[PDB]
């Protein structure tokens, strides 16, 4: 529902994607648009596929992470989302950049995905897996899907640590705006990998990196107004800004890079 809604102003407060960003700090200097292009750089750095392989974009967004893929590595694209409106516009993006042959987008709900087993030689999940009810039924798809010894690459939210009673009420916040419908920590994500089939191969806890990328969406939504506030108004732009101010109060939000094999 979030999604259909105010996918097409948040796509464009990124360029074309639909997730956070990598700073080397809070004094640096990288545009928002800029740094979400890093963080797909960060973790094409975790998924070691190379041209003619298939890769699942597992909620792709519009695409653009998708269609980077295909044109940095060479690798042929299916990417899957629950929202019709989203696939419709990432469809005609690939059409744009003349990939169509080699990426497409269709329907599916990463719980039960529409897919033959060991059909994919990767999967990405680029911040998308905290909106699953079940995520380990997420990863078990993920698993079978992949081939024997094919890779997965995922960028997510973790907590740090259990939230002080200050900060309760900004945590629930930051959980029911931004559809967190799993957070875990770091032990508690490396375990369900595990269990799900996977041999975990990287683990980076970037949480530093992307805590700057809370404050300045809000500063961008702001200058963003004139394209929000028709779908909302101001008493539902207000608070979606103030959903991201509070977020950023809470220090035991962070956000990792995974990598797993299959065995
Ligand atoms: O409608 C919303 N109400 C909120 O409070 C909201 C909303 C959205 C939203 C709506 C359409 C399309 C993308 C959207 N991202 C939303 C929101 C939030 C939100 C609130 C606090 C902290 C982070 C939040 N983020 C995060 O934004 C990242 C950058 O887009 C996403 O990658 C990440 O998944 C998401 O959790
Ligand atoms: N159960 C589910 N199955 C599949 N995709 C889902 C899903 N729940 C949410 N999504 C999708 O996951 C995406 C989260 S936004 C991440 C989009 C893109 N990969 C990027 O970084 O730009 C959205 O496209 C949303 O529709």
């Amino acid at each position: 529902q979030m999604y259909d809604q105010l996918s097409d102003p948040f796509a464009g407060l990124g360029a074309g994607n639909i997730h956070l960003g990598y700073f080397d700090g809070p004094d640096d200097a990288a545009t928002l648009a800029e740094a979400a292009d890093r963080l797909t750089d960060q973790l094409i750095a975790r998924l070691p596929v190379v041209r003619d392989h298939r890769v699942l974009d597992v909620g792709c967004g519009v695409g653009k992470p998708a269609l980077r893929l295909a044109g940095d590595l060479g690798v042929r694209v299916v990417g899957v989302s629950i929202s019709e409106a989203q696939i419709g516009i990432a469809n005609e993006a690939a059409r744009a950049a003349g990939l169509a042959d080699r990426v497409s987008f269709r329907y599916a709900d990463a719980m039960r995905l529409p897919f033959p087993d060991a059909s994919f030689d990767g999967v990405w999940a680029m911040e998308s897996l905290h909106h699953m009810p079940d995520r380990l039924q997420a990863l078990r798809e993920i698993a079978r899907v992949l081939r024997h010894g094919g890779v997965l690459s995922i960028a997510d939210f973790v907590q740090l640590g259990p939230v002080r009673e200050q900060d309760e009420e900004a945590l629930r916040a930051f959980r029911s705006g931004g559809g967190v419908h799993t957070l875990t920590g770091i032990a508690e994500y490396e375990a369900e990998i595990a269990d799900a089939g996977l041999t975990l191969t990287s683990s980076s806890d970037i949480s530093a990196n992307v805590r700057p990328s809370m404050v300045r969406t809000a500063e961008a939504i702001r200058g963003a107004a004139d394209a929000f506030l028709p779908l909302m108004g101001e008493e539902g732009l207000r608070r979606l800004i103030d959903n991201f101010e509070r977020a950023a109060t809470v220090p035991q939000i962070g956000y990792a890079l995974f990598a797993a094999r299959r065995s």
